[PDB]
């Protein structure tokens, strides 16, 4: 079982014994999936040799790029010094606690300690069960309540299933009690014919809304994407964030941002939090830390949250929490970012030449708008722009076909529904980023053309 | 901030930013931690030049031991050629193809498939899902209620930490509904005045009388460690894993074996479920897999739940799902422990060895039990070990000082309450195993010392 078996068999074997993440696994096993086998800057090598534009950096996350093997020097180094030691028994190793200080160092304000974990959903569970423990350390045994949103995503255990704002995966055990979920700002779909502005402020006011319904005496937290990325790219109207702000200085509940896709330079600057200019007293975060490069994630917390929740026992923490290698690999990476200043190229270089192309992007037929933050980016698939109509299929039909021509021109680009969405590697240059719309041009020209024979040109 | 850096300094700045896990933080930063910088074989290196013999392997994981070089190869190769792809897009890579194909080639019966996650705490989440959606698929949406035990641990999401059986978790938002936990087979402890075998069964029919008091209608799954790690090594009488099992069929729910512990030769098998016998439709993985040098997890589940699962989209898993530098790691760790053949080393040598000198700890006067499955042992502290009695003091009151002691002395043994734990790397060899031996019986009569010193050589019942 090599690079060098046929890619048939290995589908076969794959198909086998391997379930994959949010999949129907009978059916993929027997359609039979891409093997990728290498990968440098912004491309991809499958098993059949086709060179692939990856405008999805992995999962949101390989932030500079494939083909960094300065990152593989100093895996290997840590883990011939100490390839692991946990940090439970009074206990602690040198990448621990230079990660911990660079992370500090990077976060707005007094967001100055971190706990690590795994990844963002392990990490979003560690910020539930430490706003609520923080309260109860505060004499508030009663703030329970997390307040998040519809359409949200923060992770998948059971309990970021339960944060995050999705139907499909509430039903399959993704709920627990006291987690409230408000409306998202996505104007495009549910603005009727409101003001973006306006409507943004509204959405924002559910907060406070919700906050005296369930009783601040009963509230814990609000958590919230800067932008919301596995639900679609969606970008808040501007009057949004700040209001969310006002709330939450008015009324005593803890903010959490949810950094997991946002964060380290995805949206032209460290933090989403940054961008949006917020004042959270947590921010989640994995992906971007190590650019996919080692698993590992954590939350980066206020000064006031980490003194109190320092003030006892708390009896939470994972076997791989600060694991030495991944965390050398995290603080390799953030070097990496930092001292090539890769986010000047996003804010000088990148950013402006995507948005300006992307935004370009509402002169094609299916495209309705075209929303972008940086380098993350979405647009809506339409079949009548003037009512901003959805598709009469369910949802995803329309975003599946487009989904299938981007893969079959070489392409990742993903689709949420009839919205298709980017994430590229943050080191992606003007001459690659032409190169991408190339192959969007031609897959959405092919998805109209299927689109219109197939008889799926059907408003709801 | 370099290994070279003092260690004063070290600890100033770990206080400054790092939160650590299962800690009273604000004291621990006053403390100052211990810095470990390096680690080879069974030793592990501090900041001031102490060796210490880690007879926990890391956190119950380091299987192999430390120092073995060509995991580090191997991640460097696969993070040079590809450091990291998503398992979501309909995409794969050969690194999980090869440990799922390894997984299920080890694993028994028709425990054929794998679904990646980060560790054991996420691979238990996947399982709380997994077994609730099973039932949904069969259209039996009411069968709901994960079963386990008191004293039992399975990770620290918010929701595997319900199904542990700790109350200081579940008191920090660590619990969720339709979890019910039965008692633990801890003989010393709780037997009262039972036979050890009638105490076994008694503690295993509790499973039947909470699946008819709950309904079997309402009741998904059971989950268990065949052996409790963190609970303090508590192995259940012979009778007990039969009589689980035996119920387990009788009744139809769906039996979760966590080996995230017992896997990988800690047991003396590949897995706790081999040792005691037992026929899980899932285990659940992580720790051992790697040898801890990588961080990954999963479920590896049986070919009729995979199908049911498989039949619809299941909403569910993580980025770092399948990591390809993870799994090649993961990979050569299971390559090490076949090819260097250290499940022999383990039944031939190790663990009879240690058996033998462990079992030998109750001529201590402190001793009063000293239980050993595989490469995992407790002892039982006691002020009399003729009535098993327990100390006057809250437990963990004397498991604290002799804890204490044992970190003095340069040894990685932990307490539970009042019992003591070990967990060493597999490839621990006879003399290394006396050199422990030295500085466990320094420990203990150092902490049988402190114990007189404060006043608590006093039995429960007698502080007066
Ligand atoms: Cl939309
Ligand atoms: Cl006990």
């Amino acid at each position: 079982i090599t690079n060098h078996m046929p890619t048939a068999e290995l589908q076969a074997l794959d198909a086998a014994h391997h379930l994959h993440p949010f999949s129907a696994n009978n059916a993929l096993g027997e359609e039979g999936t891409r093997v990728i086998t290498r990968a440098r800057g912004v491309w991809l090598n499958d098993s059949e040799g086709e060179e692939i534009l990856d405008a999805m950096a992995g999962l949101w996350c390989v932030n500079i790029g494939y083909g960094r093997d300065e990152l593989a020097e100093v895996a290997a180094r840590q883990m011939r010094e100490l390839p692991y030691y946990n940090t439970f028994f009074k206990t602690t190793h040198v990448p621990a606690i230079a990660l911990a200080q660079k992370l500090a160092e990077l976060a707005p304000g007094d967001l100055n300690h971190v706990f690590f974990a795994g990844g963002g959903s392990e990490a979003n569970d560690t910020n539930i069960r430490m706003v609520r423990t923080y309260w109860q350390n505060k004499g508030q045994p009663e703030k329970t309540v997390i307040i998040s949103r519809k359409n949200a995503y923060h992770g998948s255990t059971v309990a970021s299933s339960a944060l995050g704002g999705m139907a499909g995966m509430h039903a399959q055990s993704g709920l627990i009690p006291d987690v409230h979920h408000i409306n998202q700002p996505n104007w495009w779909a549910e603005g009727g014919d409101m003001d973006p502005e306006e409507f943004g402020l509204a959405r924002a006011r559910e907060l406070e809304e919700a906050i005296l319904e369930l009783g601040e005496n009963r509230v814990a937290a609000f958590i919230a994407e800067p932008v919301q990325g596995a639900g679609g790219v969606i970008v808040a109207p501007d009057s949004y964030w700040p209001e969310i702000q006002r709330i939450c200085d008015k009324y005593d509940i803890l903010l959490i941002a949810d950094e997991v896709i946002c964060g380290f330079g995805r949206t032209g600057n460290w933090f989403g939090t940054q961008t949006m200019g917020i004042r959270p007293h947590i921010m989640t975060i994995a992906k971007g830390l190590s650019s996919g490069y080692a698993p590992i994630g954590g939350s980066i917390v206020c000064d006031e949250v980490a003194h109190v929740i320092g003030k006892d026992e708390f009896n939470h923490g994972y076997t791989y929490s600060g694991h030495p290698v991944a965390a050398a690999v995290a603080l390799e990476n953030l070097r990496i970012l930092e001292e090539e200043n890769i986010l000047d190229h996003v804010r000088n270089v990148a950013a402006p030449y995507l948005k300006e192309k992307w935004e370009a992007l509402t002169d094609h037929p299916l495209v309705g708008e075209a929303k972008i933050v940086g380098m993350m980016a979405s647009i809506a698939l339409t079949p009548n722009k003037a009512s901003r109509a959805k598709f009469a299929s369910e949802p995803g039909t329309i975003g599946y076909i487009c989904r299938e021509r981007c893969f079959a021109n070489n392409l990742i680009m993903r689709h949420v529904g009839d919205r298709m969405i980017i994430s590229p590697p943050l080191v992606i240059t003007p001459a690659e980023i032409d190169e991408m719309f190339v192959r969007i041009r031609k897959s959405l020209d092919e998805a109209q053309a299927e689109i219109e024979k197939q008889g799926l040109m059907k408003s709801e």
